[PDB]
């Protein structure tokens, strides 16, 4: 049973770690998406002068 | 029925010595086995935050 334990089971510090460095990534990721969609009004200045 | 009692009867102080042992030897292993039940908390202290 405890070897069992050693190879199925998962330890949860890491789990935690990695989980919450993909939350902060995917927050980041959609930040810099909506600044990338930002990026292309200048053509609007552009056009208007 | 000497050689008889020197065979098949028992000698009452050892018989008290080991029940006496055996006795706090169950109730160590009780306490060991509740506080090892209580280890696993840690996991739900990790995982609240």
């Amino acid at each position: 049973s405890e070897a069992q334990s050693r190879i199925q089971d998962a330890d949860y510090a890491t789990e935690v770690s990695n989980m919450s460095k993909a939350q902060i990534i995917q927050q980041a990721g959609n930040s810099v998406l909506a600044k990338a969609n930002q990026v292309p009004q200048q053509v609007l200045s552009l056009l208007q002068g």
